Order: structure tokens, then sequence, then C-alpha cells
């Protein structure tokens, strides 16, 4: 009902983008083609959680708010375009993240850079184009909209936030006091920065702003219902669900086979400050902690297997359920406080929470 | 007088950026430090032609326009910030370009990714941050300015244009009909796409929009004098100077020693559709053309030396002066047509033209 409306607007956006390249950017048909496959491979294939949040939030408000048929048509269209803005922004992140994480598979297919006729050299620019598309979309479809200014200001701050998060994420396996562009960076030995506080910082910026804050508040913008809600609660609900979503993603990088995921894990091999590792060091004994340090951050399969072993043995799925329960408490609690000013946005969050809580992919 | 005012505003912008990271983005001092060196290494060291165009254009108008001392202070400050917007945007391009071109040296120092304690993995994100800074700067300093909307719309279209240009540039050594993400790309053999038309297309988008259009029109924005000029002429003067600037850059990649440049050329090794190569094929005989094809697009030093040889022999500096003369004609001509509506912007262009025409670095 909304999903089919969503995916129809992509074709409309893609055509307006690719035609503009012909009529303004002197593009030859083969490059226009290349960019079509690029767009397809990088924007489609995923869960569309971020996009469909914008649309579900908008639909929410359209059931209680009196509008003419045309305005209802307009709000539903803006919401899909905004959804695609966020989806193109994630396309951009994944392309760039994959190169940064040396990944092999993504959404069941090879990573964009790993495509034989792409390579790292082109993918980098492809990523930049994906970003650039978000803005052309915005200015084109939203030029004459009351919400343009807010939308763009939020957007570019969500984006900055994400990139700051990546910085924390790719340097999470270095000792802070050793960071220096002049000197090649040695991987941590004491793992003293694998603390819940430092991990929560990584996840906040690299995930929660663009995966939760942005779509929720976006769907409010297209509805012009930003005043109708309590931001401090929206900020808090988004950061809490997002941290969970990332904790989820972390557990799956270890335990969920790529056949279902469908990407191949790299968190152990890459020395990532993952949820699994932090929790482990938060409970392990001296000897367990010792074996970890001699086997983590290495691409050697048996050393990765030694780490996967230690995680099963250290019974981490138990610390997961104590965290999951603690989250549902806090999530349900935060939804209650929202039922006051904005009942329609509370159930919107509830739906996004259910989607998130029961995801496996 | 303006240069010293320019460089003072960088320190002010850098502090506002780095403090915001402390007070909003939970940054630790060592990462704040890292980003300071990153900012410094990537934004400073260059000619500041793009930034100083914004300021020279603004100063131009401030000599003829009646303003209070405070408004003069304000316009000069906006112009420096805008200048840094474009300078941070180029920082972003160079970081990403260097990885894409496999470069070794930049502004007399190693390329950002080549720094021992950086690597390709971090530089990619550093590039994204550099971009993201342009927008935070904008929204912070220009929130309450009449010109914000135009500035941002122009900016994101200049940026898209540049990235489309890069696409044309990194795939300029492939046959169009062979482009395919599924199949690894073979380098051209017939060089049929090395035609002035195809080259002019590459340069238009990858250089002229961000190096000339953007600063010129930007300096008009901060002055609010966009109506006071003829855009079709501004567009045309910018594309013509920019193509020249790029032709300049191309010649220097071959002939200007890195000791002065100061970067190391990669155009021959990388099979770049450079000005030199196109002009060569535009004049060479059958046998000369034949030797080129067996020696171009190769990192082998002697094969590069065989190509540098053919360029001297084919007397390309002669085709340069016929082009340079043809440009000064057209540039001086276009300046005349501007003297009508906007005399102050004409001399601004004249100054930028002199700066460009007599650059060696
Ligand atoms: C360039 C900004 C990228 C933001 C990071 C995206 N987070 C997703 C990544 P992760 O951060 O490596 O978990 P993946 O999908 O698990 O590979
Ligand atoms: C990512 C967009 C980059 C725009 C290209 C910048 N042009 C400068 C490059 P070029 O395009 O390789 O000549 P360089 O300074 O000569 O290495
Ligand atoms: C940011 C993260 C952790 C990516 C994981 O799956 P996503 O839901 O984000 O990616 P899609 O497959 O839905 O694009
Ligand atoms: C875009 C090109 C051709 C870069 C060459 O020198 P620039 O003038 O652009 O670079 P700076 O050293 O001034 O930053
Ligand atoms: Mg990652
Ligand atoms: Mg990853
Ligand atoms: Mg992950
Ligand atoms: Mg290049
Ligand atoms: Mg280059
Ligand atoms: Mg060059
Ligand atoms: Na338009
Ligand atoms: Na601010």
């Amino acid at each position: 009902a909304s999903m089919e409306r969503f995916l129809s607007v992509y074709d409309e956006v893609q055509a307006f983008l690719l035609d503009q390249l012909q009529s303004k950017y002197e593009i030859d048909p083969n490059r226009a083609r290349y960019l079509r496959i690029m767009m397809d491979t990088t924007c489609l294939g995923g869960k569309y959680f971020r996009g469909m949040t914008v649309v579900n939030v908008a639909e929410g408000f359209l059931a209680v708010t009196q509008h003419d048929e045309a305005t209802k048509e307009r709000i539903l269209h803006d919401a899909c375009v905004g959804g695609w803005m966020i989806e193109f922004l994630q396309a951009h992140y994944l392309v760039e993240d994959d190169i940064m994480d040396g990944s092999v598979m993504r959404r069941g297919k090879p990573c964009w850079y790993r495509f034989p006729g792409v390579t790292t050299q082109c993918a980098i620019n492809d990523g930049i184009i994906l970003k650039s598309w978000t803005q052309i979309m915005a200015w084109h479809y939203f030029a004459d909209r009351p919400f343009l200014k807010d939308l763009l200001c939020l957007f570019q701050k969500v984006d900055y936030a994400t990139a700051v998060g990546q910085m924390y994420d790719v340097t999470s396996m270095c000792d802070s006091n050793k960071l220096d562009p002049e000197v090649a960076q040695p991987m941590t030995t004491d793992f003293a920065e694998f603390t819940p506080a430092i991990y929560k910082r990584i996840v906040k910026y690299k995930t929660t702003f663009y995966t939760y804050l942005l779509p929720l508040v976006m769907g409010l913008f297209v509805s012009e219902a930003a005043a109708s809600v309590e931001m401090n609660l929206v900020e808090r609900v988004a950061h809490l669900i997002g941290e969970y979503f990332q904790v989820q993603d972390d557990v799956m990088d270890c335990f969920t086979p790529p056949e279902q995921l469908g990407k191949v894990g790299t968190d152990i091999e890459d020395a990532k400050c993952s949820w699994l590792a932090v929790t482990f060091l938060g409970k392990a004994n001296a000897a367990q902690v010792a074996e970890f340090k001699a086997n983590y951050g290495d691409k050697d399969p048996a050393k990765v297997a030694v780490v996967k072993r230690l995680y099963s043995e250290a019974n981490l799925q138990a610390d997961f359920a104590a965290y999951e329960a603690e989250v549902v408490r806090e999530v349900e609690s935060l939804i209650e406080q929202l039922k006051v000013k904005s009942p329609t946005f509370a159930e919107s969050v509830a739906v996004v929470w259910e989607k998130t809580h029961k995801r496996k992919k």
C-alpha cells in the first residue's frame, strides 16, 4: 500500500536524474547506463527501513489530519522522495564503508567496489555521486516547500554526525594517545578503550542519527508536524533504538551466516570495537581475556575461529537478553511519554520498534 | 590586505569547527588534534585562487557601493568564509582525486592518503568530513543571510557537476561502448574518443564550475549583486578560463618538474585524456600515432619517456600559443561585454585572468 508507492517514486526520481544528465550534463548513453546500474545496485536490495519510516510517519498523520485529496497526494509523494533521500545517503555510506572495511559481499551481491568493472577507483566517485544525488533531489522536489530549510539543515548535520562516527569507528582499534598522521598506527594491546562508554559513543554518531533520528524527524517535516511533538523524546528514542539496531548488527556480524545476512563479517578480522568484544571484556576472566588478545584483529581464519569460540563459551547471548529487556523497558517507557503530545507519532515509533526488534537480516 | 584577512578567518573557522566537536560531538583531544592536522594539510598550502576570487570580487563592489563601516566588515567576513567553503570543497576533491589517480605528492608534501598514519582507509572518511565542513560552515555563518538559499543551491549543483566531470575523467581511457560494471574494463586501443569535443566535456565539468563559476558568483552573492551582472557572460567567461586553467594543469603534468609544481605527474602513466595527448593525435602522422599507442597508459618509466619525447618532437608548445592567443582574444572580448552592466565585476575577472594566465605552480 505504501511500499509499492515508495518503489514507484524511485523510478520517477531515477528518470528525472538520468534525463537531467542527458539534457544538462552532456552524458553519453553508455555512462547514463553505467550510472543506472550503479544507482540500482547501491540504492535497492535493502530493507528500506529508513525510507519506509518517513512514509509510515506521514501516513500516520494523514489519517487524523483533515486535508484535500490533492494535499494527501502531495504529502505522500514528498515522504517517498524524502525516504529516497535517506536511502541514497545510505547507499553513499555503504559504498564508502565497504572500501573502508575491505568487505566482499553486500545485499546478497558483491560490494560495489568489488564489481569487476567498477574497482575502488570509480566506486569512490560513485559514492560522491550518490551523496550529490540527495541534494539535487531535495532542491528539485522541495524547492517551493515550507520545510526545505529545516530539512536541509537537519540533513547536513545528520550527515556530519555520521562521518564523525566513522572516524571513531575506523580508529576504534588504536590507542587515542598514539593517533598521529605522521606515524603508521599500531593496533591496541591493552584494549582499555573497549568500554561501554566508548562503544556507545561510536554507535551514537555512526548509526543512530541517520538510521533513526533523520527518518523520524523527516516524516514530521513533510507533515509539518515538528511543533506537534517533543524533540528531546524523539532524540532519546532514536538514539536508544539505533544503539540497539547497531548492537543487533554487531551480533549478526559474528553469528548470522552470510547466506541470510547477506554480507560477510569483518568485525573480528578488522579489530572492530563491536558490542560482542566490549561485553566479553566486561565479563571475561584473566585467562580468557589473555587468549582474546593473541587472536583478535587478525584475518587468519583459525584466529577468527578462536574468537568466535570464546564468545559462545563466554555465553554472550545472555548479556544480550539482559540488554534487550532493558531496551524494551526504556523504549516502551519513552513511547508512553510521547502519547501525551503526539499519539500518532508514538504508534509510528512503536511500529519502527517492532520492525527493528524482530529483524534478522 | 585581503590575503591576511583571508587567512585569519581560517583560524576562526577551524576553532569554531574543532570546539563544536568538543562541545557537541564528544570528541577526545587526540582526535580533535588529528582533525586539526588533517584540516591544515588539506586546506592550506595551495594558491588560494578560488577563495581569493570571492574576496577580490567582494572588495571590488565595496569600493563603489555605499555601506556603513559595519556592513563593510560583514561583507568582507562573509566573503572569506565563502572563500573557505570553496577551499574546503577543493580539499575534499584533492584527497579523493589523489586516491583515484594513485598520486604520491601534493602541495609539496605527500598526498593525504600516503601519510604513514593516515592510509586510504581513513583519508576516504577525511574527504567526507572536508565536504561536510563546507555545509556546517554555511549554515552557521550564513543562517540569517538573504543569499543562503541561492548560495546553497548553486553550491550543490557546482559539486554534482564536478563529480560528473570526474566520472568522464576516470573513464576517459575506456571505449564508451565497453563500459559495464560486470566486466573488468580494457584500456582503449583506437583512442577515437581523444577528440577536442570529448576533452572539452571532461574539463568543463571536472574543473570550470568549481574553480571559476562558483567563486565568481559566490562573491556576487555575498555582495547581493547577482542581478547587477549578465549570468550568460559569467558562465561563458568561467568555462573558458577554466578550460585554459585545466589545459595549463595538463601541460605542467608533463613538463613542469615536481620540484616547482609541486606534485608528480600521472597523466601518461594513468592514460588520462589530457590536452597534450588530444592535440598530439590532432596533428601526428601515422607512424608517430603508432608509437604512442604502444607506449601510452603504462607506468614503465621508459615508456613514459617515449611519450614525453614524442610531445617535444611533435612541437606541442606551438599549438599551445595558438590556443593561448585564441583564449586571450575570447577572454578580453568577454570582459568587454561585461563592462556594460557591471564594470567592477569585469575588472574582477581581468585580475583573475591575469593571475591564471601567469601562473606556473
Ligand atoms: C561512511 C559512513 C558509514 C557509516 C557506517 C555504516 N554502518 C554499517 C556498517 P558497520 O558500521 O561496519 O557495521 P556494515 O553494514 O555492518 O558494514
Ligand atoms: C573528486 C573530484 C576531483 C576533481 C578533479 C580535480 N582536478 C585536479 C587533478 P586532475 O583532474 O587529475 O588534473 P590534479 O590536481 O591535476 O591531480
Ligand atoms: C548501518 C548498518 C548497521 C547497515 C546494516 O543494515 P541496514 O538496514 O543499515 O542496510 P540495508 O540493507 O537496509 O540498506
Ligand atoms: C583542479 C586542479 C587542476 C588542481 C591544480 O591546482 P589548484 O590551483 O587547483 O590547487 P591548489 O594548489 O591551488 O589547491
Ligand atoms: Mg564499518
Ligand atoms: Mg562494514
Ligand atoms: Mg557491522
Ligand atoms: Mg584526476
Ligand atoms: Mg590528479
Ligand atoms: Mg592534472
Ligand atoms: Na530543477
Ligand atoms: Na550553529
